[PDB]
């Protein structure tokens, strides 16, 4: 029986070649997350097929319909076998899905143009020139909507009330909105992307100093899956084994596009 | 009658114009702290004269001799009325000056040659191959004496005894010996400064991200000075009014060379 594994297209976890036109299957994706889980697979000893998210997003639940979508909405719902992407563990989500251990860690951090006047999440609070957004449906929003903290809950509702909408629907386009706004728009996204879009061309975006929390991602499988625990004790025989590590410094560091390392 | 400012060269809070040398009096300076001194100046409604510090310290207190020098020294026996410049507001100092609400933030930071492999003063602290050390006089050397926190005990140790001399008698002489150290010196510099040479050319410093304190600047002015009540109540002005930031921005960010 063919394993489905949904993931999302994020780089550097999932990317397609130059040449994927050209080729099909799991040979098109390339990223953390594809080798992730090709050793995942050897580990547990399944064949698998890489999906795309079909909605693109990673996974929130509707205030009045209690529906979810994304990756864990195709999980809940029968539409895959096993999630392996940048999916934060989250209370809300561990409700409905299982989380493995984290296999990797990351918090909430702020992405500026080079040279912008902004060095704070608070500073961010009090001015007002300068735009801030956060993912469509991700951590990122839910930790904001849910926050006790005055500053973030203060960026929040400004983020709710301010228009021309300041949110996002993919990462990519919050990147380039920072690269383009002129130093006017900040994005609100997870350190590791900051960092992996701070290390690459064309080298004019910078992570503020501080993370805004402390989560990690985690494999994703619906609850009561046969395959959940050898995956979670997996990641595990992987972080011993410190390949996890190696993967990291593979796809973010050991190949630095912008000024030194 | 005019009131002298005491004050010290220290970019971007004081610096010379490129002419200067065409210039005289007041008019020879730049930066944020001459702008906050003429603000302050016109809240207040006094003419002023701005004076570079004679020593060129901050402001240290000799434990033997008790005596203070620099910008604190002048204003302890009288030789200015207020001083104007990025002085760290002290309980050590506040016991002889009187100090205004902060109006500007800070902490101390490190700076490292971009490509070096040090991401903490913890980090420096357990290794021995890579130098660092601080301003001779200021509130960072006093920070790392007389604090307890293991860490910080343990650099100020390394400092104060190894020495092919690890500090330095002023800021520019710090960056310039991180250039040319190849990283293998860090200077220990309060984050304002650091985040303005971050800003600069050749764009060839960085900071990392953890400070190691969190302490503000605040205009000084000898006890028993009528002047103040005036200070403190036009910086909570500049402050409400929100020229302070549009300041640090003008200063920093709005002139920036390394983006
Ligand atoms: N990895 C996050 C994406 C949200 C964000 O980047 O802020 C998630 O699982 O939803
Ligand atoms: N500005 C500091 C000195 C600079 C430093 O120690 O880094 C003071 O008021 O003493």
């Amino acid at each position: 029986k063919t394993v489905v594994v949904t993931t999302i297209l994020e780089s550097p976890y999932v990317m397609m070649k130059k040449n994927h036109e050209m080729l099909e299957g799991n040979e098109r994706y390339e990223g953390y997350c594809v080798d992730l889980a090709a050793e995942i697979a050897k580990h547990c000893g399944f064949k698998y097929k890489l999906t795309i998210v079909g909605d693109g997003k990673y996974g929130a639940r509707d205030a009045d319909t209690k529906i979810w979508n994304g990756m864990v909405g195709e999980l809940v719902y029968g539409k895959a076998d096993i999630a392996i992407a940048p999916l934060t563990i989250t209370l809300v989500r561990e409700e409905v899905i299982d989380f493995s251990k984290p296999f990797m860690s990351l918090g909430i951090s702020i992405m500026i143009k080079k040279g912008t006047p902004i060095e704070s999440a608070e500073d961010l609070s009090k001015q007002t020139e300068i735009a801030y957004g956060t993912l469509d449906s991700g951590s990122t929003k839910e930790f904001f909507r849910r926050s006790k903290i005055a500053v973030f809950d203060k960026m929040w509702t400004y983020m709710r009330s301010a228009e021309p909408s300041v949110f996002v629907r993919t990462t990519a386009e919050g990147v380039a909105r920072v690269r383009k706004s002129k130093g006017k728009y900040a994005y609100l996204l997870e350190s590791t992307m900051n960092e992996y879009i701070e290390q690459r061309k064309p080298c004019d975006t910078m992570k503020v100093c501080g993370n805004l929390d402390s989560k990690g991602y985690g494999i994703a499988t619906p609850k009561g899956s046969s395959l959940g625990n050898a995956v979670n004790l997996a990641v595990l025989k992987l972080n011993e084994q410190g390949l996890l590590d190696k993967l990291k410094n593979k796809w973010w560091y050991d190949k630095g596009e912008c000024g030194s390392g």
